[PDB]
């Protein structure tokens, strides 16, 4: 399987998650969040060592609302986009929907409101791996490759401009 090897190559040094818990699940949700944070922070460390430190995320106290920034490099210029998502009640079987609100109405591969539209292969890939994938994997396998198509396209179309700073 090309798909299986491509997935492994992208995710193999990201800690796997274990607990089947969503936002309503009390002590099991607290445990799932420990898994989510341990997976995220290892992913960030790996990204720094790879000269690809491309996002920051924080959550509310309950871990049910996430927000932060991603960076994308094109022709050596660095573009920053605010990102956000809610954790669905049926997480982690259901994947969260990442939003890039500043691009609402600017990208065809996006829903009304700024939720990114991934290809059809992402949902069954998430489904086949439940509950091993978490937010680190959603970033690596969902947002990362989405940016790598859509941000070059929107820069070429003159939809995205780089602000002259510093």
């Amino acid at each position: 399987s090309m798909a299986d090897e491509a997935t492994r190559r992208v995710v193999s040094e990201i800690p796997v998650l274990k607990t089947n818990a969503g936002p309503r699940d009390r002590e099991l949700w607290v445990q799932r969040l420990k898994e989510e944070y341990q997976s995220l922070i290892r992913y960030v460390e790996n990204n720094k060592n790879a000269d690809n430190d491309w996002f920051r995320l924080e959550s509310n106290k309950e871990g049910t609302r996430w927000f932060g920034k991603c960076w994308y490099i094109h022709d050596l210029l660095k573009y920053e986009f605010d990102i956000e998502f809610d954790i669905p009640i049926t997480y982690p079987t259901t994947a969260p929907e990442i939003a890039v609100p500043e691009l609402d109405g600017k990208c065809a591969k996006m829903y009304r409101g700024g939720k990114i539209c991934l290809t059809d292969h992402f949902k069954p890939l998430w489904a086949r791996n439940v509950p091993k994938f978490g937010l680190a994997h959603l970033m690596a396998l969902g947002l990362g490759p989405w940016l790598a198509v859509e941000i070059p396209d929107l820069i070429q179309k003159g939809v995205i401009h780089h602000k002259e700073k510093c």
